[PDB]
């Protein structure tokens, strides 16, 4: 019943906003400039066993999080192609450290703002095909397939 995830993405894309809505079902909109931030670690000891999740965005502890981790989420904002570009160094960083059989997921969060949609799902799906990983578009605000994401991550055993 142990279940450990790892969430990656640029600042502000909504890693903790997705994890916080999968663990506690809550969401509360906020804004704060990146100069003030992010990094969160939320792990609630269930009852049967455990459920531990981490969001990462000087010190290169990303190497430690990846080496110790065993299932990764890559989050980019639909309204930011730059944030999608920042995930490729993280993918290569998870490939050099580990092995292929790793369960990886590419998430297009903040899909509720198609008026600001910079990344069309075509460009992203091609990348998911070339990475041999799964891709889906979530929205922590409106709870669009947020549970359907972590469920698909829990299945991969
Ligand atoms: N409109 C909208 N805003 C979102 C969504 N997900 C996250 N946000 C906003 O993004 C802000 C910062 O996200 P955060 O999780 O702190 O960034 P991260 O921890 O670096 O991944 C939050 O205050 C949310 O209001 C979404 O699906 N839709």
């Amino acid at each position: 019943n142990d279940y450990r995830v790892a969430v990656f993405g640029a600042g502000g894309v909504g890693k903790s906003s997705l994890v916080l809505r999968f663990v506690k079902g809550t969401f509360r909109e906020s804004y704060i400039p990146t100069v003030e931030d992010y990094r969160q670690v939320i792990s609630c000891d269930k009852s049967i066993c455990t459920l531990q999740i981490t969001d990462s965005k000087n010190r290169a502890l990303q190497r430690h999080v990846i080496a110790r981790g065993h299932a990764f989420i890559l989050v980019y904002s639909i309204t930011s192609r730059q944030s999608l570009e920042e995930l490729k160094p993280i993918y290569e960083q998870i490939c050099e450290i580990k092995g292929e059989s790793i369960p990886i997921m590419l998430v297009g969060n903040k899909c509720d703002e198609s008026p600001s949609r910079e990344v069309q799902s075509s460009e992203a799906e091609a990348l998911a095909r070339t990475w041999k990983c799964a891709f889906m578009e979530t929205s922590a605000k409106l709870n669009h397939n947020v549970k359907e994401l972590f469920q698909e991550l829990l299945n991969l055993e």
